[PDB]
DNA sequence: AGTCTGCGGCGCGCGGG
DNA sequence: TCACGACTACCCGCGCGCCGCAGACT
DNA sequence: TCGTGA
């Protein structure tokens, strides 16, 4: 009949029988049964407490399907050889590279294209390069055109030299460089070599590239570290480098090298810091401007001292790989992480041109045009108060005009004549000298969110007139009968300074005060003070009765800066961006399909973008990139917020994405339960385990409904939480997400929240600190353990720690949190490299079309044909199942759960959007756009022609001639430190609720050490 | 020699991911 | 009685206020 | 870099 679903002691369902003999072989051990019943009573005495034992579970039927077969015996072998398979020929090629440097010729000659160069012989005219390695620099006249100017590379043998076309003679600048990188495989080494890589020629296709480029930035960021923590460990860098500038002496003992010796072996990122911290190597930068200038005569001549520039360049580059390069394979020496970087260095992104354009201009010409009324409107009422200088008492009875100073400065005489020299204005009001900048000035010079504006609108608080105080932005009067009252509304009163300094300027006038000063209150209630009135969060209080305007115009600029700040963010970035039009290069534009199959209908507008990514550029090996991975997504009110609509797919191609579920949650769900090797150990594991997102039935979905907020909200507190926050500041974020709540009410939600989940703490001589009695003791316990460690490593790939972050460099300012975050975020970089081999070999061994697009940290698209659609989403969930098996199998436990194992829904469509259901309409765009769709498992295996075709023998063939080699898990060599007795006490101290119990198991291990 | 009178780098608020 | 001990993490760029200086007429 | 409890 039907199968048997298999289920662990607790109600948590396990695969099929098909896919456990297909992915983990055949493997059953009783020993994890043979302890595991003093664990089970453990873990059955926390899953007790909590309320979580016996809750209801979801089951389903399950699921079996034929599955391509595993090149090795186990995961870790397989994914070696295939690691080694991906990654071969560029490997060979960077390691034996050339050591000794071929001498420069005498002359350089000028003419359009690529010149040899040998010492010994005559200079030759080339096509291309045609070398297995070279290094390489580009140079631009950027004022004029964004195309290339000239360009030089050194090689085993000889020199090679390009100049451009528009140099020589004609008018045209639109030149690209070649490099024949469609059929020969060539590994070009370079400093920021993204900028380069869009100046190459033969990019520019839909096809598939055979060239790798290599970025010696991302080697020095992922290995000797930098100063990537803004103030703990940058800001330590720039003292010290002026205190070296400013005073040229140096001293025999440096003043505090031994309180911070980590110091030393950080570097700056530029070239040029590394230049001279690896290889003591100083270069000047002087020609920079030179190629500033708006002519081309200029670049005529010195063209010989350029050239000598670029080769120097050129050579400092490569002596800094030679020295970077072996401490890099040494801390990471599994192939993944480099199949993994030559995957991610490659990227496009396809678009069209005269779209582009129209974006740009709607978007700006509508910033512009709702910025100049607002402006207007505020000049117009200030040039009435310039004139009110005449009768005083006017201004001096208004309280907001008698707050305005208006004295008036004199005229200046030199001989008994007026100089008329460096005069502002001729006795007119000092204020409103101030808002000229410059003499020449005509007309005031007024805006939002400067500070007086307040003023020219009157605006009061609880129907009581602001006042500006030195100490304290803005306060409120509050009549002294009342105070106490100010005081049960959580109003906080004003410092003593200001109360003693108010008294002159009420005094003054004859004015009378009754009342002390209280302050407005910024979102942070303690010790913080309030700036400006028309900022993002004081919405709320607007229009509630809280803050009053007598001035409607206030609504209007508050409606305007806030439907215009995006668009002032980021409109250089996003004007700057560089696109080609496939007019000019009509023969560049070539089909991903092998067989072009005409039908291209002389298609009018086409564009090709090269992003420019920095593959590794956080200590955690991440990647960055200004524009693209910082897009925001669509929204109503934000003037062009349409910026990841304008890429679009060709006719006849689509885009096939995914993106992973609780990628982070799920990694601390395993590395806690690890230690009881059941799955749902912890409670905090069944708790995320529970159900699945689709019905509805997530931790993140529950925590929204617990505490009323949307689930973004929910994972901002969440993660929070999880890497080490505070009470007070998780209830100041439940006072941001509903304003009518009282604070006192927030603090106890808060504490009650915290006491659940984290639990209490004891100190003792023999087991250092540890938590018990709460739901993630274990978690956070295990990660102050391995946070410890002498060496860390990844747990998965073995992946070593920078060197800045080590504890030996370090001795004081000691940072324990970052390596906390460091292992989780790192473990997701793991996780990233691995999809991305496994996707590279099936696209390989099965011959489908496809290449990856864009992959923003956990999302993922790729671009695919119309026939081969369902095809990769296929691959993508084989892809995930591998993954998942791979962390599972690390951690000691060869079993899996169910749910977790595939993609929740794959999407397919025409455009990058976040969902296929939106119509995406903005300010600017007014048109809809049509859905896309999205599949779950089932209506991706229902689907006809979803299968994959017939493979390839002789892959298999290349690939079963690598070798493989056994290496011990990083956990087995920290668990033998400890001997089991001792492990077992510690448990079975952790799982106690009550303190007295604890210090009775200390005692009885006591007892039995003798 | 005095007498003011601009001025660009540094740092903090404030939004996007 | 002191010994921790605190504390979301990883990134990007723009606008306004402040200060230690350069520069044009007595 | 001051603050705090068991
Ligand atoms: N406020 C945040 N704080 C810390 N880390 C964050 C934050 N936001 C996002 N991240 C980190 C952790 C996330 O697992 C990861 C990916 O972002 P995100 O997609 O929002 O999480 P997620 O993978 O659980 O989304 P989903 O489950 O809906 O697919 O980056
Ligand atoms: P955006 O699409 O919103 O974010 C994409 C990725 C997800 C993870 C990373 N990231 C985003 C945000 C908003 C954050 O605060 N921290 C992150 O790490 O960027
Ligand atoms: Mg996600």
């Amino acid at each position: 009949t039907a199968e048997a679903p298999r289920i662990n002691p607790v109600g948590i369902q396990y695969l099929g029988e098909s896919l456990q003999r297909q992915v983990f072989g055949s493997c059953g051990g009783k020993d994890e049964v043979e302890q595991s019943d003093k664990l089970m009573e453990l873990s059955k005495k926390s899953l007790k407490d909590h309320g979580l034992w016996g809750k209801k579970t979801l089951i389903t039927d399950p699921i079996s399907f034929p599955l391509p077969p595993l090149q090795g015996r186990s995961l870790d072998e397989h994914f070696q050889k295939i690691g080694r398979f991906n990654s071969e020929p560029y490997k060979s090629f960077c390691e034996d590279k050339f050591t000794e440097m071929v001498a420069r010729p005498a002359e350089w000659l000028r003419k359009p294209g690529w010149v040899k160069y040998v010492p010994g012989m005559a200079p030759v005219e080339v096509a291309y390069p045609d070398e297995e390695l070279v290094v390489f620099d580009v140079e631009t006249l950027y004022n004029v055109s964004d195309y290339p100017t000239l360009a030089t590379a050194l090689s085993s043998t000889a020199w090679y030299l390009w100049c451009s076309p528009f140099i020589c003679g004609g008018d045209d600048p639109a030149a690209l460089i070649p490099l024949n990188t469609l059929n020969k495989e060539q590994v070009v080494i370079g400093h920021n070599v993204a900028y380069d890589r869009a100046r190459v020629l033969e990019e520019y296709n839909f096809r598939d590239s055979k060239a790798f480029f290599l970025d010696t930035q991302s080697l020095h960021i992922a290995s000797f570290g930098l100063c990537s923590r803004q103030r703990p460990m940058f800001m330590k860098n720039n003292k010290k480098k002026e205190a070296e500038v400013e005073s040229e002496v140096h001293p025999e003992i440096s003043i505090e090298d031994y309180d911070d010796p980590w110091l030393n072996v950080s570097a700056l990122n530029s070239l040029k810091d590394v230049a001279k911290f690896h290889c003591k190597i100083d270069l000047d930068k002087t020609d920079r401007d030179f190629f500033a200038s708006t002519d081309k005569s200029t670049i005529i001549e010195n063209f010989q001292k350029l050239v000598n520039y670029c080769a120097t360049d050129v050579t400092a580059t490569s002596q800094v790989f030679d020295k970077i390069f072996p401490v890099f394979l040494k801390k990471c020496p599994h192939p993944v992480s480099f199949a993994g970087l030559k995957s991610l260095s490659k990227c496009i992104l396809p678009t069209k041109l005269n779209d582009w354009n129209d974006y740009l201009n709607s978007s700006e010409s509508l910033y512009q045009q709702s910025k100049v009324q607002i402006e207007s409107k505020i000049v117009q009422i200030i040039k009435d108060i310039a004139l009110l200088k005449d009768k005083p008492d006017f201004y001096l009875k208004d309280p907001w005009l008698s707050q305005l100073d208006w004295t008036t400065k004199p005229l200046r005489l030199t001989k008994k004549g007026v100089p008329a020299k460096c005069q502002k204005l001729p006795g007119f009001p000092e204020w409103y000298r101030q808002l000229f900048p410059s003499k020449d000035t005509v007309e005031p010079k007024i805006t939002i969110k400067s500070r007086i504006i307040p003023i020219l609108f009157k605006l009061s608080w609880e129907n009581s007139p602001v006042i500006w105080s030195k100490e304290s932005g803005w306060c409120f009067n509050v009549p002294h009968e009342q105070v106490e009252t100010y005081k049960a509304k959580n109003y906080v009163l004003a410092d003593s300074v200001s109360q003693e300094e108010e008294e002159i300027r009420m005094n003054n006038l004859g004015l009378q005060c009754t009342g002390v000063l209280f302050k407005v209150p910024h979102p942070n209630g303690p010790t913080f003070n309030c700036t400006n009135l028309l900022t993002k969060s004081y919405n709320h209080f607007f229009e509630k009765g809280v803050l009053k305007s007598e001035s409607e115009l206030a609504h209007q600029a508050l409606q305007i800066n806030s439907s215009g700040s995006y668009w002032m963010s980021a409109r250089e970035r996003i004007q700057s961006q560089f696109v080609v039009p496939n007019c000019k290069f009509p023969n560049e534009f070539q089909s991903l399909s092998a067989k072009s199959s005409l039908n291209n209908e002389k298609t009018n507008d086409l564009a090709i973008i090269i992003p420019k990514i920095v593959p590794m550029g956080t200590i955690t090996r991440r990647a960055v990139e200004n524009t693209w991975l910082t897009a925001s997504n669509a929204k109503a009110n934000r003037i062009g917020s349409e910026l990841k609509t304008q890429v679009k797919a060709p006719p006849g191609y689509c885009f096939v994405g995914a993106d992973v579920d609780s990628e982070e949650l799920w990694i601390a769900s395993l590395v806690g339960d690890s230690i009881f090797n059941v799955h749902g150990g912890t409670a905090i594991g069944w708790m995320c385990l529970e159900g699945t997102k689709n019905e509805g039935t997530d931790l993140h979905t529950k925590t929204a409904q617990i505490l009323g907020c949307s689930r973004n909200e929910a994972k901002i507190f969440n993660y929070g939480r999880i890497y080490g926050a505070g009470a007070k500041f998780a209830s100041q974020l439940l006072k941001r997400f509903n304003p009518s709540l009282t604070d006192e009410e927030t603090k106890k939600i808060a504490n009650k929240l915290y006491e659940n989940t984290k639990g209490k703490t004891k100190r003792s001589k023999l087991f250092k600190k540890f938590w018990y009695g709460g739901s993630e003791s274990i978690l956070f316990n295990k990660l102050e353990s391995i946070a410890e460690q002498e060496t860390p490593k990844t747990p998965v790939l073995g992946c070593g720690i920078t060197y800045s972050l080590m504890k030996k460099n370090l001795r004081a300012n000691s940072f324990l949190p970052s390596r906390i975050n460091w292992a989780i975020q790192s473990s997701g970089v793991d996780y990233l490299h691995l999809l991305c081999c496994s996707m590279e070999y099936i696209i390989k061994k099965y011959n489908l079309e496809a290449r990856l697009c864009i992959s923003i940290h956990d999302e993922i698209r790729f671009l695919v044909s119309e026939k081969d659609k369902y095809r990769a989403a296929m691959a993508l969930q084989i892809s995930n199942i591998w993954t998942r098996a791979m962390f599972c199998q690390q951690m000691g436990i060869n079993e899996l759960p169910q749910n977790c194992a595939f993609f929740s829904q794959v999407d397919i469509d025409s455009v990058i959007r976040k969902e296929v259901n939106m119509d995406c309409i903005t300010p600017s765009n007014k048109t809809a756009i049509p859905h896309g769709e999205a599949l779950d498992i089932n209506q991706l295996l229902d689907k006809p022609n979803s299968k994959l075709g017939k493979p390839s023998l002789d892959i298999d063939s290349k690939v079963s001639q690598y070798a493989y080699n056994y290496r011990e898990p990083v956990f087995e060599e920290y668990n033998k430190s400890y001997t089991p007795e001792f492990l077992k006490y510690f448990l079975a101290m952790q799982v106690q609720s009550d303190k007295r119990d604890v210090n009775r198991l200390e005692d009885e291990y006591l007892r039995e050490c003798t």
